[PDB]
DNA sequence: CCAAAAGAAGCGGAGCTTC
């Protein structure tokens, strides 16, 4: 415990006492922060940190030696360096700004005075930075090593922090706003997945500074404290760069939005470089001149990322020696630049591959208002993910002269929900232009004979990429198929590519070439086809042709598959055997294919399965109402509406409904996850709304190329033949509108009635300004919701089985309770502790409690088995940060603005989570991992959670693994791992220590509505002891299932494309028998096992 | 549904209050 003469000798200026117990004015960053044993920040012990890393950025030779190093990365050159120089500059001014803003804080109030004659300021969520200063005379200073050393970290904070945020999607903004998801206004959610929140930028710069101070934190110091102090330096930085206009600050007002909304929420926008500046070549000098282990860099030749130790964002879960195994293998793997793609990407140039993959340029007088804002967004996905291509392209070029043979090297984590996720955002696993880019693929062809193996495996990566469906038809059709396309639509692009490919040019009309010929099959890998096809027609040696293009081996409704084999529970049906071999479990058929499958036998997937479900459960509630002619024309309207602007939904001249895969796809999945169904209405009218807006552009598009033409000829012209064709489509439009607007269904016991809105849809529509209102979304949610997404419920649960809706539910109920106790628990824990600590007189409210006291709160509540546990995965379902256990500041800046909140790691409710963490997780989590690590694990594959992307030569044993994997997956019981967790929690828990809001939440979950009123402690108490009952019960069924199914002859070929089914090779032979006979025999030996139970 | 949370600011020195 020398560590107060340590850190004392390194600080000795700082203002107080590091004596938590001394009477005066005691230093918290002293009493917080100690000497690491080993050095990681080369900026410690420096009187001019700014000074030192600027010499050492102002050569080669200089850098080298500062990070006592033989050689610096080659991209750190001329042009680079004169960058950093001005950078060095610009840091100076930000030191100048923060000393600045102090010396106004300290004058403020009388405020240094004060804290000079003794007043603890330092004590303050405005003041922890009292805690770095020093005394100058009469007033005070910042201590210059901690204040530069911050500011080195806020540069590189700028460089790079945009690239590394997450991304926003709907229920992120809604969560951030208090808006109902379906009613988010349109371009809200673009607007803030643009920027950061405040907690978002002030984390992430707190992150930084703390390692670039390169200190350790005391484990018996406050978190008031040890987080505060680099949080308030932090925020002073932040509002230092909005000052230098290097950030944006928007105040967004919600009540502009919802009048009774009363948030404003803060959004900042680092102000972005110039796509063609030199530093974004090599943006992370600082980062690796600073730190002695840097994380941001990117990994070249034989420099191959750490294993990381514990699961992304849950410090608590370590990742298991098998996790550990699957995570060095993927970072193993070797990615490499396809020159020809990137050098076609660079010449069709940033504005045409805007125009040929997002909106290209867009006029704000063609364009609907809410349209051009989700053009803005389309624009901008594309735009990033150009620049920071060729950004690390830059980077790539300076380790070689030629940049195909520089191998790169991606860092993985294991997420949450046991997916092995590239770290970044723009990197092959993430972003579909970098994909076809940079690539771990690789394959030499003989392809000078189109009867070869290898050719077939060509045309089959070439099908996949051109939107054939490859999995639904053998290779021999497919390769017609393909045939077909090259020497007709596709043969002008074609052409095309093959004079690229001689000349390196590219004609003026190229956009126009590539959109005519693609159609509706345009997609980056679409591009990598058509350069990699006509690549091979030049080719000098075809005998040998080098070629990235990948074949996927794709999971077949991957996540309702998983579901359906992992947590069915009872007796086998015939309906099952039909349903689970559409996601390719194939029972007595030997080496039966997908391909075969859809072929042969039954060419409807699940999702097909599903929406034939839905067209039943229509005719069942259109007959409930038949005499109802208001109720009958509200369908009629909905159903309309839908057709008229939906690719999925059709209707025939005599009123035939035909509905496609994809209106089941996302509703069918989420509702297994335990999505409600109003969320799954207001998703379906936002896509309506979306085509609205869109054919309101349509309409201005006309307008402009003909004044003199109908709003009928403007708006149906494209979808009708004549032009009373085109008016009965208008008049259709109207007349829906005005119905589904003005008028709502209502359940009114067990009814469904129409109530009058009083708000309906009426006057002239100006096509510019149109925009369907939130009172107007609501109603036409509630039509959605009554007349389309409840029979869709209906017809999912007809086809995943009742069975597999009964084990998601227990699930959702054990999780669920299980972590309202650990939240419950743990903030009472907490309470109890901040009560002790109010006795303690060097105690002050706002210090919380030490890393020690949370840890052992954390280790307290081990009994209640907070993880399930697989024997090879670890899932937290509880895990989360929150601002509601500390309930209070943590920081602010020095004009009190930037009030961060203090998050703390604790568990919190789970809600559904359960349902997809279990799924995802001993799914297509369990899959890849096996993948990884199993014998002959197969090599230079990019994995994407539910496929893998696999080179042309190795594509037949690959799949084959693939699909062996899935098997392997297919032996675990999720329920059983919930079952183990949650049975220790039922003997260790005590109902009565519960809070009536904690008793409350299990109420819920664990009895029905009627009982939730008078319910006493010893009620929920055997409300959830039945929860575990059930559990043991699925999960000895799924157990026997398994055991049964592996006795029997299976072929599985859930990954499917090429057609490489993994063989089982179980004893027991159920050929030739229908689905009714391989049920009742695989029951006659799942009765036999369950009479060895007995026994 | 899930894979990461996430209002601002005056006055005063925490936390209530107004927008
Ligand atoms: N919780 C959740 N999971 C999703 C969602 N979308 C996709 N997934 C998961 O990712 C898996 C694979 O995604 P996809 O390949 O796009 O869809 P798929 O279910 O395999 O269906 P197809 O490939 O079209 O046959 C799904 O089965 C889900 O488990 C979603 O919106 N919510
Ligand atoms: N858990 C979860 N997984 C998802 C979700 N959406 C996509 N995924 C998974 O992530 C993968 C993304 O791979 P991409 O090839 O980039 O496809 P994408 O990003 O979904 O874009 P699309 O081509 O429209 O499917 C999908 O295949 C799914 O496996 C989601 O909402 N939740
Ligand atoms: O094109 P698919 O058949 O691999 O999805
Ligand atoms: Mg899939």
């Amino acid at each position: 415990e020398e560590l107060k003469e340590g850190i004392d000798a390194v600080y000795p200026s700082l203002v107080g006492t590091a004596d938590s117990k001394a009477e005066g004015i005691k230093n918290y960053f002293k009493l917080s922060f100690t000497l690491p044993e080993e050095q990681k920040s080369r900026t410690v012990g420096s009187e001019a940190p700014l000074k030192d890393v600027a010499q050492a950025l102002s050569s080669r030779a200089r850098y080298e030696l500062f990070t006592e190093k033989e050689t610096a990365n080659p991209a750190f050159n001329g042009e680079v360096i004169k960058r950093y120089k001005e950078l060095m500059e610009h840091g100076e001014g930000i030191a100048d700004i923060l000393r600045s803003r102090l010396a106004k804080f300290l004058n403020t109030k009388d405020v240094g005075k004060r804290f000079a004659q003794g007043t603890e300021a330092n004590r303050w969520v405005g003041g922890k930075l009292l805690n770095i200063v020093e005394q100058d005379g009469d007033t005070f200073k910042y201590n210059e090593q901690l204040l530069q050393t911050a500011v080195l970290a806020g540069l590189q904070w700028r460089l790079t922090a945009t690239s590394n945020t997450a991304i926003k999607d709907a229920k992120d903004v809604a969560a951030i706003t208090g808006i109902d998801q379906a009613l988010l206004p349109e371009g809200l959610v673009e607007q803030f997945d643009t920027g950061m929140t405040l907690t978002e930028a002030v984390s992430s710069l707190a992150q930084k500074i703390e390692s670039y101070w390169g200190l350790s934190r005391n484990p018996n110091a406050p978190l008031g404290y040890t987080k505060g102090i680099p949080t308030a330096m932090a925020a002073e930085i932040l509002a230092a760069f909005v000052e230098s206009t290097d950030v944006v600050e928007n105040i967004v007002d919600m009540s502009e939005i919802d009048p009774d909304n009363k948030k404003t929420i803060g959004l900042y926008t680092i102000t972005e470089l110039d796509s063609f500046d030199p530093i974004n070549s090599f943006p992370t000098a600082i980062e690796e001149a600073v730190l002695v282990n840097p994380t941001e860099k990117m990994f070249f030749g034989d420099d191959i990322p750490p294993v990381a130790n514990t699961q992304l964002r849950n410090p608590a879960v370590r990742n298991t020696p098998e996790q550990k195994a699957a995570l060095k293998a993927e970072q193993a793997t070797e990615f490499y630049v396809h020159t020809p793609m990137v050098q076609f990407y660079e010449t069709l140039g940033k504005d045409r591959i805007l125009e040929l993959m997002g909106a290209g340029t867009l006029n704000k007088e063609l364009l609907n208002d809410n349209h051009a804002k989700s053009l803005e967004g389309k624009n901008r996905s594309v735009e990033d993910s150009y620049n920071q291509l060729f950004s690390v392209i830059e980077q790539v070029r300076a380790q070689s002269e030629d940049i195909s043979t520089v191998p790169i090297h991606y860092a993985y984590n294991m997420t949450r929900v046991g997916r092995m996720q590239m770290l970044g955002k723009y990197n092959p696993q993430s972003a579909k232009l970098v994909r076809e880019a940079i690539l771990p693929t690789k394959a030499t062809l003989d392809l000078s004979n189109q009867n070869n193996e290898d050719f077939s495996a060509f045309q089959l990566g070439l099908a996949q990429a051109l939107d054939i469906k490859v999995h639904t038809m053998t290779r021999e059709v497919m390769s017609d198929e393909l045939t077909k396309l090259l020497e007709g639509n596709l043969k002008p692009a074609i052409d095309m590519m093959v004079e690229f490919n001689t000349t390196g040019s590219l004609p003026e009309n190229a956009v126009d070439v590539l959109n005519t010929a693609l159609g509706d099959r345009k997609s980056f890998v679409a591009l990598m086809a058509l350069m990699e096809y006509s690549r091979y027609l030049v080719a000098e040696d075809k005998s040998a042709f080098v070629t990235p293009l990948y074949v996927e081996a794709d999971g077949v409704t991957n996540g309702p598959i998983n579901a359906m084999m992992l947590m069915t529970g009872g007796l086998f049906t015939p309906d099952w055997i039909r349903n689970i071999a559409k996601g390719g479990l194939f029972i007595g058929s030997p080496n039966k294919t997908m391909n075969e499958h859809r072929s042969t036998a039954d060419n409807n997937d699940l999702y097909q399965a599903s929406t034939n479900a839905l067209m039943e459960s229509l005719g069942k509630l259109r007959s409930n109402y038949a005499s109802n002619m208001p109720i009958q024309s509200q369908i009629d309207s909905l159903l309309s509406l839908m057709d008229l602007f939906l690719p999925d939904i059709n209707l025939g001249e005599n009123g035939a409904l035909e509905l496609k895969r994809g209106i089941a796809k996302n509703p069918l999945t989420i509702t297994i996850y335990g999505s409600g169904a109003r969320g799954i209405a207001g998703k379906l009218v936002s896509s309506v709304t979306d085509a609205i807006y869109e054919r309101m552009s349509d309409v201005l598009k006309a307008r402009a190329k003909d004044p003199n033409i109908s709003a009928a000829m403007a708006m149906f012209g494209k979808q009708a033949a004549s032009e009373a064709h085109a008016e009965e489509l208008l008049a259709r439009f109207l007349k829906d509108m005005e119905t589904l607007t003005s008028t709502v269904p209502v359940k009114r016991k067990g009814v469904l009635e129409l109530q009058s809105t009083g708000t309906g849809a009426k006057g002239k529509i100006n096509p510019k300004t149109y925009t369907i209102k939130g009172e107007q979304l609501k109603a036409l949610q509630e039509n959605m919701l009554h007349f389309f997404v409840e029979p869709l419920r209906n017809g999912i649960t007809q086809t995943v089985g009742e069975s597999l809706v009964y084990s998601t539910e227990q699930l959702q109920k054990a999780t669920q309770i299980q972590s309202v106790v650990l939240e419950d628990m743990f903030k009472q824990r907490v309470q109890e502790k901040l009560a002790e600590k109010a006795k303690d007189p060097t105690w002050k409210k706002g210090d919380f409690l030490t890393q020690k006291e949370l840890n052992d709160i954390q280790a307290s509540l081990n009994n209640l088995a907070p993880m399930i546990e697989t024997g090879s995965q670890t899932f937290y379902i509880a895990g989360s940060e929150n601002a509601e256990v500390a309930n209070q500041v943590l920081a602010t800046n020095l004009d009190d603005r930037m009030r961060v909140p203090m998050s703390i790691y604790a568990p919190a409710q789970a809600g559904v989570a359960g349902i997809p963490f279990m799924t995802i997780g001993t799914g297509d989590g369990m899959m890849m991992q096996t993948l990884s690590t199993m014998k002959g694990a197969p090599k230079n594959t990019l994995k994407i959670f539910d496929g893998m992307n696999i080179g042309l030569n190795d594509i037949t044993d690959a799949s084959r693994k693939a699909n062996e994997a899935v098997y392997t997956s297919w032996q675990g019981n999720p329920i059983k791992n919930v079952y183990e967790s949650y049975a220790k929690f039922m003997k260790n828990v005590d109902f009565s220590k519960l809070s009536p809001e904690a008793l409350e939440a299990i109420g819920k979950s664990a009895l029905e509505y009627d009982q939730r009123e008078n319910a006493t402690v010893d009620d929920i108490a055997n409300a959830a002891s039945l929860i575990e009952r059930n559990l043991r019960n699925i999960a000895l069924g799924v157990d026997i299932r398994h055991k049964v199914l592996d006795k029997v002859n299976l072929s599985i070929d859930q990954m499917a494309a090429v057609g490489a089914p993994y063989q089982n090779n179980g004893k027991i032979d159920l050929s030739n028998m229908t689905p009714e006979q391989q049920a009742d025999e695989l029951n006659k030996l799942f009765r036999e096992e369950l009479e060895a139970r007995k026994q």
